[PDB]
């Protein structure tokens, strides 16, 4: 489906893809290779969606956190640099790339938000959020407002739920049974958020252009923003300051860092282009530079253009907020995470649910997955065997522990009455090794996901994995069950994610089926 002998980029539309389109225009010269940039809307969930059929760019530039998702579904190729390559940027975007120890993208540029102000309105911008009201009000007697910034992308918002000990996984590698987004610090972050919308200090529909808009004539006085934003604040000769970000209850703001990334499509047939462009021209003084005279990068990757770049005081606040901040995880379960704080963010700021009404739907969304497995798991394992597991349940371990107990009677109901249909389909696949599984999986995937959504549906689903999970240890393929509990466990929780947060999760199974 991807057509050879050329390059097609996808980039976020913030980004500097006619900086990119110029290194795409050098590259041709050279090569006579044409390369098209594109910025299509949503490329970050458009990218798995035709990635997946072997279709989408050769290249995709977006915040590293997304690409172990990607690399995980198999649509990123391994990058191999050389060392004399690897050497050429900062080791540590390096691991912002890294993913079950291989290399699946080129790091571009460290991101941290800033707090942006203008100078002849606050001459002296606030250290603290709790006097930004009284800011607001000294400012809203003038004409103009303290602060606008995008509150539809939780990325804004999260270094402030995050400053009094709000966290998405746990590190101390990253613990995905321990998220801490309904915890005392998020709804401490989330609560003052949402007190500054309700004493009309920031209005919940605020998006990016709004805030962008405001702040760049010269109406707010304060934006919360990346340094990709810097060109048309610069382009509006606001008189601005790029600094740290308010402290909240005394305590850094946390942005999550993002190092912009570069990831080659699996299903590329340029893979060779895609490398010598990514590696050659793009990861140069002058490429890095064409890009960043569009839409400033942030920290560059590139040691030789960062060491030209790091006297900017933009850059030096920049890195000041990410060294309070945190790199990203890169793991499969950001994409639901995301998904599940944009949500909680945009409900608590418009009223529809509270703050601990939100926070907690959020926090059910980003276990979801890890939760789901482990049930699964566990199930088909001990179907398996005949034998539990005798590891405890971790955290919500009494959610798992009933969620197990209830599948063990219902599930086993389900095999005993349609062991017909079941036995059937078994027999029908020829399941004799691991290719056999894979394909079922495919299969499975495509019934359970044309179909509607209820707890018989999703029992059937994991009883079947029970039913096929016997098979295989009976043939001593048993190492082909946990791969199955994830298949399962992927198709259950991607394609009925919001049906799941409805039911409360897994104790929404547990109460459907108490008797
Ligand atoms: C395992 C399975 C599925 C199935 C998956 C499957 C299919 C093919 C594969 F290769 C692998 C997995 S993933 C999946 N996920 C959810 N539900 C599924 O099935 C149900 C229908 C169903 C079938 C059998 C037993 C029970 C049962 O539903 C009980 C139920 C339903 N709704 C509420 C409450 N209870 C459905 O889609 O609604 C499936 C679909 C049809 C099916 O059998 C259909 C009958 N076939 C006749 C021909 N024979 C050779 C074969 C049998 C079977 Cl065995
Ligand atoms: O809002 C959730 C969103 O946050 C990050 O996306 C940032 C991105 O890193 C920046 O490069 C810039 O474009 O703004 C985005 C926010 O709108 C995550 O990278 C992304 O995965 C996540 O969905
Ligand atoms: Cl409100």
């Amino acid at each position: 489906k991807i057509e050879e002998g050329k390059l097609v980029i996808w980039i976020n539309g913030d980004k500097g893809y006619n900086g990119l389109a110029e290194v795409g225009k050098k590259f041709e010269k050279d090569t006579g290779i044409k390369v098209t940039v594109e910025h299509p809307d949503k490329l970050e969930e458009k990218f798995p969606q035709v990635a997946a059929t072997g279709d989408g760019p050769d290249i995709i530039f977006w915040a590293h956190d997304r690409f172990g998702g990607y690399a995980q579904s198999g649509l990123l190729a391994e990058i191999t640099p050389d060392k004399a390559f690897q050497d050429k940027l900062y080791p540590f975007t390096w691991d912002a790339v890294r993913y079950n120890g291989k290399l699946i993208a080129y790091p571009i540029a460290v991101e941290a938000l800033s707090l942006i102000y203008n100078k002849d309105l606050l001459p002296n911008p606030p250290k603290t959020w709790e006097e930004i009201p009284a800011l607001d009000k000294e400012l809203k007697a003038k004409g103009k407002s303290a602060l606008m910034f995008n509150l539809q992308e939780p990325y804004f918002t999260w270094p402030l739920i995050a400053a009094d000990g709000g966290y998405a996984f746990k590190y101390a590698k990253y613990d995905i049974k321990d998220v801490g987004v309904d915890n005392a610090g998020a709804k401490a972050g989330l609560t003052f958020l949402v007190d500054l919308i309700k004493n009309k200090h920031m209005n919940a529909d605020t998006d990016y252009s709004i805030a962008e808009a405001a702040f760049n004539k010269g109406e707010t006085a304060m934006t919360i923003n990346g340094p990709w934003a810097w060109s048309n604040i610069d382009t509006s000769a606001v008189n601005y300051g790029v600094t740290v970000l308010p402290t909240f209850k005394g305590q850094p703001s946390k942005p999550f860092v993002g190092v912009l990334s570069a990831g080659i499509n699996a299903a590329s047939p340029n893979k060779e282009l895609a490398k010598e462009f990514l590696e050659n021209y793009l990861l140069t003084d002058e490429g890095l530079e064409a890009v960043n005279k569009d839409k400033p990068l942030g920290a560059v990757a590139l040691k030789s253009y960062e060491e030209e770049l790091a006297k900017d005081p933009r850059i030096a606040a920049t890195m000041e907020n990410a060294q309070k901040g945190e790199i990203m995880p890169n793991i499969p379960q950001m994409s639901a995470f995301w998904y599940a704080v944009r949500t909680a963010v945009i409900n608590a700021a418009s009223g529809r649910q509270t703050v601990d009404e939100a926070l907690k739907d959020a926090q059910t969304g980003s276990e979801l997955y890890r939760q789901s497995l482990e049930i699964i798991s566990r199930y088909l394992r001990e179907q398996a065997t005949g034998a539990a597991d005798t590891a405890p349940m971790g955290a919500s371990g009494a959610t798992s522990r009933k969620a197990l107990e209830t599948l063990r009677r219902v599930g086993d109901g389900v095999q005993r009455n349609h062991e017909t249909a079941f036995q059937g389909m078994l027999r029908k696949l020829d399941i004799k090794n691991e290719d056999d599984v894979k394909s079922l999986s495919r299969v499975m995937i495509h019934v359970f996901s044309d179909g509607v959504t209820n707890w018989g549906r999703i029992v059937t689903l994991i009883s079947f994995g029970a039913f096929v999970a016997k098979h295989l240890k009976t043939i001593n393929q048993e190492s082909c069950i946990e791969p199955l509990a994830e298949s399962i466990t992927d198709v259950l929780v991607r394609t009925k994610r919001d049906w799941l947060v409805k039911q409360r999760g897994w104790d929404g199974f547990v109460e459907f089926f108490h008797v």
